[PDB]
C-alpha cells in the first residue's frame, strides 16, 4: 500500500511574485494568490505530513512577466532550486530564447533533472547538450524507486525557436520504448510528465503501456472534484481516469496554470507497482497560506532590477482590460479590440491605397489581463505581461478566399481553449458552430479603404485586402498555413509592445468595449 | 398674357462665398459652386433678357458659416441689398440671435420688405417692431401690381429664440384673411412666400384660396423637371402642381438650399390675374457662371475679419466627414459618430469613481449637423471648418433617463421618417434597429446600450425600468425637435461645455481622425 504524494505545477509562466486571481500584477497584497514563496510554504507543510513526496513541473516556466524579460531563465533555475523540485519536463516556451537561451540559464543551472523523451538532438549539438536533459530519470522515493519519462509538444518548432537541430518526435512513439527500458530495469512505478496538453495526456495514458500516472500542462487545464475554490470552471474530475487499452485505470492530472493552484494527488501502489487508489485535488494557493519569509526576502532581492520598468505610467484604463484566455480564446475580448485598434491607429497615423482598415490577432497571443482598480494606472510591466513575446505587427495583403480560410480556421476546433481564435480590428464576423468545420462563417463584413466614407461591406472572395497582424501569424503560426502560403505581399511592422505603448501614451485614458465585432448564432 | 419671372433662393444659411458642391468650404475655386457674386451675375443676366423679374428669399439667410458668427446678420442685410432682392419672408433662423439680433442687424438695415403674416407681435415687443416686418407687401411689377404674403414655421419657438412676446399662428388661418384683404384691394396676382417646408407649402397652395404661386424653403427641397445638373435627387417636378380645393392648379417651388441653385419660374397670367402657364427649373450656379467683380471685391473686403479663424489647424481627417442632411437625417452618418465620440471622450477623460460619474451613451439630432467636411485639402481641419458643422453655440449636456424615456425618444426619432426631419438621432455607444414597416411608435425592434455598471463594457438590451446617463446637446435636453419627453421625464440635468470646443479639443487630441459607419443605427 506504498503511498506516493505527487505535487505539481504547469505553465507557471514567470509568475514568481504573488498575483491577482486573474494572474495579473498584485495590487491588494492581502487578497493576492500564487507566488513561489507561498508555494514553498504549502510544499513544506505537505513534505512534513507526508512521507513520499515528489514536486514536479510539466514545463512552461519560461515567458510571461518582466521576471523572464530581464533574468531570461536564471530566475526559473534559482527559485525552482530553492523550492527543491524533484523533476521538470520541457515545455515549448523553454525554447523561446533559443537553445543557448535554455542551455546557459536553465539546463546548466538546474540542480534537478530536466526531461523530454521525444526531443532528439542531432549534429554537433548532441555532444554539447549531453545529459543536460534526459528522456527519463529514475528517482529514489524512500525505500522504493520511481521512474519519470518526459515529453514535449510536437508543435514546439511552430510555437517557439528550438532551432533546426532538434527533432520533435510523436510522443507515444518516442515514449513506449523508454518505458519498456525502465520496465526491464525493474522500474514498476512510472509517471509520464510532459507538455503537450490534456487531449495528448489522455492518449499517453490510453496508449503508452506501463504508465501509472500522467502529469501534464500546456492546455492550462483545471481539473477538480467537487465545489471549485475560485472562478475556474473544471473540464473534468481530478484526477481524470483514463481506461487504458491494456486494462488499467490511469489517473491524468493538470494544475490550471500561472502557479495559482498546487496539484495534489495521493496514490496507493501495490508491491508490483500498480495503482489501487488515486485521489486528491489542486490546492488553491492564497492569502490563507503565508509566503515563506526567506523566499519572499530573496524574491525582493531579485525585484531591484525589475523596479526600473514599472517606474513610468503610459496611461490609465477606466475599464477592466480583459486579456484572459477564457475570454480572448472563446469570444470577443476588449484587450483584443484595444490591441487591434492600436495597430490600425499606428498605421493610419502615417498613411485609398496605403490605408489599412483590417486587423487579425490570435487570441492565444494575448498572454495577460490588466486590472483597472489601481487608480486606472498602466505601466511597461503591465504591458510586458500582456505581450511578452517580442514580435511585431506586420502588414500583409490577402485575397477574400485566404481571409475566409483563416476565419474558418479560427473556429475549426472551437471549445478547446485553442489560441488560433482571432480577435479583430475593423472586421465584423458571425459564426454558426452548428455547421460542419470549414463552413462555420455565415457572415464576414470588412471595413473599406477604396471608399471616401468607410463603411462595412460584405467580404469579396476575389478582392485584395490589407490586414495588420502579428508576425507569428504572417509566418503561418497557429496553423494559418494559408496566410504564409497564399499571402500576396508582406511588409514587416514595429515591435508589438511599442505599438500598443505608443497608443496608450496617445489616448491617455482608454475604455475598450465588447461591441459585436465577433458574433454567434 | 402678362409674364412674371420669379427668381428665388431659400435657406442660403450664411453661404456668402462660393462653396464645394456639398456646400462646404471651397478648396478648388475652379470647381466651386454658388455664392452671392455668382448669383448676382445670373440674376443681372435674367433681368436684362426678361421684363418682369422678382428676386425673393424664403428665409434662413441667418446661421451656417463664420460669416454669420462674426457679422451676425449685417452680411445678410449688406449683400441682399447689393443683389437688390424685392422681398424676403422670415425664416426660423432669423430669430437665432433673439429679436434684437433680428431688429438691429437685418430689419433696420434691409432696404427691401421683410415679411411674415402669421407672426403676431404683442406687448412691449409690438411697439419696438411696428412695420419692421409686414404680413404682405404690394409690389409694382411694370404696368401691373403683385401682392406677396409672408409666413414663418409655427415651430420657430421650438427651433430658435424668438422670445415670449411673439405669437406664431397657424399659417392657413393667418394667411387667408390677408389674401382676402388683398383681393378687396384688387390685387389679382398673389404669391405666398414663406418658411414652413414643402408639405406645408403644398397645403398653403391647396387650402389658402386666391394664392396663385407658393414659394418656399425650410425643408431644403430640390425640385427638377428632367435630368438634374448635380448630386441632388428631386422630390418632384419643378414646379410642383397642387390641385387646390377651389379648382385651380397652384405651382409650388423650392430652390434646394445654401445658394447652390437659383430658382426660376416663368408664369403666364391672364387679365384676371390667374395662372395659364407655369414652367421653369432651378439654375445650378456652377463654375460656368462667373463671379461679378464688384460683389466679389466687396466679399473680399468683409473676408479680412474672418481670416483670423481658419489660421490654425486643429487636426486632419483621412476620411470624408459626411455631415450632409441627406445622410445624417436618414441613416447612420460618420459626422454623427465623430461628434458623439468626442462628447463621450470629453466626459470620460474627467470621470471614474465606481460605476457612477461614467457615461456610455450619446444622442444627437441629425438636423443639428449643419455641414460636411472634405478630406481632399491635405486632410486639414480649421475652426472655420468646424464652425460650419456646429454653428449654433450650444453645449453638450449630461442628462439622466429612464429606459422608457430613452425608448420614447428613439420611437420619436423615426415617427415621421422620410421627410428630411432633423429629429432623427445619431448615437454614441448605442445599437438601435428600426423596422419602418411597423406603425409609428412601435418601430424600434432592438435597442442595446453600452453598460457602465460592469467592469467590461458590453452592449446589453435596454431596460425600461433602469436609469441611464446620456450626453446630448442642450437643444435636445431643453426638449427641442419635439423631444418633450426628455425635458418632461428627465431625472437630472447638468450642463456641459461649448459644442465646438468639445469637438475641437478631441480633434486636437486624436491628431488624425477616421470615423466610420459601423452599424450603430440599422434597418430591417
Ligand atoms: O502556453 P502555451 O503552450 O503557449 C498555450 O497557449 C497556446 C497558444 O499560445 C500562442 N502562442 C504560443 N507561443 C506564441 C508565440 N511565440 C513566439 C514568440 C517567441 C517564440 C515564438 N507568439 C505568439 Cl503571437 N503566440 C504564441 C498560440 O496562439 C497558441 O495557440
Ligand atoms: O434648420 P431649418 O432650415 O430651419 C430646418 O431644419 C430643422 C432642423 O434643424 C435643426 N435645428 C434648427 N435649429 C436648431 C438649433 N437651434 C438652437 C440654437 C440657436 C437657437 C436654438 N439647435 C439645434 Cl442643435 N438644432 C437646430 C433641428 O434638428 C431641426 O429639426
Ligand atoms: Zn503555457
Ligand atoms: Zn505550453
Ligand atoms: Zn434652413
Ligand atoms: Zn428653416
Amino acid at each position: 500500500m506504498w503511498e506516493l504524494t505527487i505535487l505539481h505545477t504547469n505553465d507557471v509562466h514567470s509568475r514568481l511574485e504573488q498575483t491577482s486571481e486573474d494572474s495579473s500584477k498584485c495590487v491588494d497584497a492581502s487578497r493576492c494568490m500564487g507566488g513561489v514563496a507561498r508555494l514553498f510554504t504549502k510544499v513544506q507543510q505537505i513534505r512534513r505530513a507526508e512521507p513520499n513526496v515528489l514536486l514536479l513541473d510539466a514545463g512552461d516556466q519560461y515567458q510571461g512577466t518582466i521576471w523572464f524579460t530581464v533574468y531570461k531563465g536564471a530566475e526559473v533555475a534559482h527559485f525552482m532550486n530553492a523550492l527543491r523540485y524533484d523533476a521538470m519536463a520541457l515545455g515549448n516556451h523553454e525554447f523561446d530564447n533559443g537553445v543557448e537561451g535554455l542551455i546557459e540559464p536553465l539546463l546548466k543551472e538546474a540542480k534537478f533533472p530536466i526531461l523530454s523523451a521525444n526531443i532528439k538532438a542531432k549534429g554537433p549539438l548532441a555532444s554539447q547538450i549531453s545529459g543536460l536533459y534526459l528522456p527519463y530519470k529514475v528517482l529514489p522515493v524512500g525505500d522504493e524507486v520511481v521512474g519519470i519519462v518526459g515529453y514535449t509538444s510536437k508543435e514546439t518548432p511552430f510555437l517557439s525557436n528550438p532551432g533546426t537541430n532538434l527533432v520533435f518526435e510523436d510522443e507515444i512513439t518516442a515514449l513506449q520504448p523508454e518505458v519498456d527500458k525502465l520496465k526491464t530495469l525493474n522500474v514498476n512505478k512510472i509517471i509520464a510528465l510532459g507538455h503537450s496538453g490534456f487531449e495528448m495526456d489522455k492518449l499517453i495514458a490510453q496508449k503508452v503501456r506501463g504508465v501509472d500516472v500522467v502529469v501534464g500542462g500546456h492546455s492550462n487545464t483545471f481539473l477538480y472534484t467537487g465545489n471549485p475554490p475560485s472562478k475556474e470552471v473544471p473540464a473534468g474530475k481530478y484526477p481524470f481516469i483514463v481506461t487504458s487499452d491494456d486494462g488499467r485505470k490511469v489517473p491524468v492530472v493538470q494544475a490550471y496554470a500561472f502557479g495559482k493552484y498546487l496539484g495534489y494527488l495521493k496514490i496507493e501502489f501495490d508491491e508490483r507497482g500498480n495503482v489501487i487508489s488515486s485521489h486528491g485535488n489542486p490546492i488553491l494557493l492564497d492569502s490563507s497560506i503565508p509566503e515563506d519569509p526567506s523566499i519572499k526576502a530573496d524574491i525582493n532581492k531579485w525585484r531591484i532590477k525589475l523596479d526600473d520598468y514599472s517606474t513610468q505610467e503610459l496611461g490609465k484604463t477606466i475599464v477592466y482590460l480583459d486579456g484572459s484566455s477564457q475570454s480572448c480564446r472563446f469570444r470577443e475580448c476588449n484587450m483584443g479590440n484595444l490591441i487591434c485598434d492600436a495597430m490600425i491607429n499606428n498605421n493610419l497615423r502615417h498613411a485609398f491605397w496605403n490605408h489599412v482598415s483590417m486587423c487579425i490577432l490570435n487570441g492565444g497571443g494575448i498572454r495577460s489581463p490588466i486590472d483597472e482598480r489601481n487608480d486606472g494606472t498602466i505601466t511597461w510591466e503591465n504591458l510586458a505581461a500582456v505581450l511578452p513575446f517580442g514580435g511585431t505587427f506586420d502588414l500583409v495583403q490577402l485575397k477574400g478566399s485566404t481571409l475566409k480560410k483563416a476565419f474558418e480556421h479560427s473556429v475549426h476546433r472551437y471549445g478547446q481553449s485553442t489560441g488560433e481564435f482571432l480577435q479583430v480590428g475593423g472586421i465584423h464576423v458571425v459564426y454558426d458552430l452548428s455547421r460542419k468545420p470549414g463552413d462555420r462563417v455565415v457572415k464576414l463584413d470588412v471595413l473599406c479603404t477604396k471608399c471616401r466614407v468607410p463603411s462595412y461591406d460584405p467580404l469579396k472572395m476575389d478582392e485584395v485586402y490589407k490586414v495588420i497582424l502579428p508576425n507569428f501569424l504572417a509566418n503561418g503560426g497557429d496553423g494559418f498555413q494559408m496566410i504564409k502560403d497564399e499571402l500576396l505581399r508582406h511588409d514587416s511592422g514595429d515591435q508589438d509592445i511599442n505599438v500598443v505603448s505608443t497608443y496608450i501614451s496617445k489616448m491617455k485614458v482608454i475604455y475598450p468595449a465588447v461591441e459585436g465585432r465577433i458574433k454567434f448564432s
